[PDB]
């Protein structure tokens, strides 16, 4: 499946009340404070929630932060990489 397919999975897997909890970690690196954090932020949130990212996820983020790291993503994208990790990892 594609990452877009994972978007639909992520959105349905976690309830709004649950997303609100992870959203708090999102706000940590959010400069404007609305729906936007660097690629490095999602890596840090995994650590704060105590969740282990999948090889595909951690390598992808590492790639983006290694080459740039300034690029930012929204809640949806963040939710994808987090859910995709727990789906396959344990």
């Amino acid at each position: 499946a594609s990452m877009e397919d994972l978007q639909a999975e992520a959105r349905a897997f976690l309830s709004e009340e649950m997303i609100a909890e992870f959203k708090a970690a999102f706000d940590m690196f959010d400069a404007d404070g609305g729906g936007d954090i660097s690629y490095k932020a999602v890596g840090t949130v995994f650590r704060m929630l105590g969740i282990n990212p999948s090889k595909e996820v951690l390598d992808y983020l590492k790639e983006k932060i290694d080459v740039d790291g300034s690029g930012t993503i929204d809640f949806e994208e963040f939710l994808v990489l987090m859910v995709y990790s727990m789906k396959q990892d344990a």
